[PDB]
């Protein structure tokens, strides 16, 4: 149908950080080059069938990030809003985890808000989820060196 949700968020290529604009549908969630210029979404990048997600929470952040994602101390401003992204959430699918760090926590939480509504009544939803990121091979949560490792921390 329409679009949910529309936002600039950077995400983290399958093993470098890419700046994509994000649409959600109750169809898709798909990514785009962004059209800085003509101030327009660019070509498509990639799409996920909604029906093939099984887990959408946020990830444990970075120990040492760039500024880029360096979460600033607590409590709109246009510069910061596309260049800083320090909250990270994760979209768990077929093909693994995909990483997206949103410029808010608000933003990242109305995505992880709309998400777990449009998967709600999907066949393959888990239990458990891995906390934090995969990164060189393996979880830094469980230490395991599969990627569709089953989650090793119980969803509350
Ligand atoms: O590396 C990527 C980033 C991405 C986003 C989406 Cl929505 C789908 C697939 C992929 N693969
Ligand atoms: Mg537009
Ligand atoms: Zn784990």
């Amino acid at each position: 149908a329409a679009v949910i949700l529309e936002s600039i968020f950077l995400k983290r290529s399958q093993q470098n950080f890419k700046k994509c604009l994000f649409l959600l549908t109750v169809h898709k969630l798909s990514y785009y080059e962004y059209d800085f210029e003509r101030g327009r979404r660019g070509s498509k990048k990639g799409s996920i069938d909604v029906e093939k997600i099984t887990c959408v929470e946020t990830v444990v952040p970075e120990k040492n990030p760039p500024p880029e994602r360096q979460i600033p101390r607590r409590g709109m401003e246009q510069i910061s809003i596309i260049e800083r992204f320090p909250y990270p959430f994760q979209v768990v699918y077929d093909e693994g985890p995909l990483y997206v760090f949103s410029p808010t926590e608000e933003l990242r939480k109305r995505w992880i808000h709309q998400l777990k509504n449009v998967i709600r009544y999907n066949s393959d939803l888990v239990q458990k989820y891995h906390p934090c990121f995969w990164i060189d091979g393996q979880y830094l949560c469980c230490s395991q060196t599969a990627k569709n490792a089953m989650g090793c921390q119980i969803l509350e």
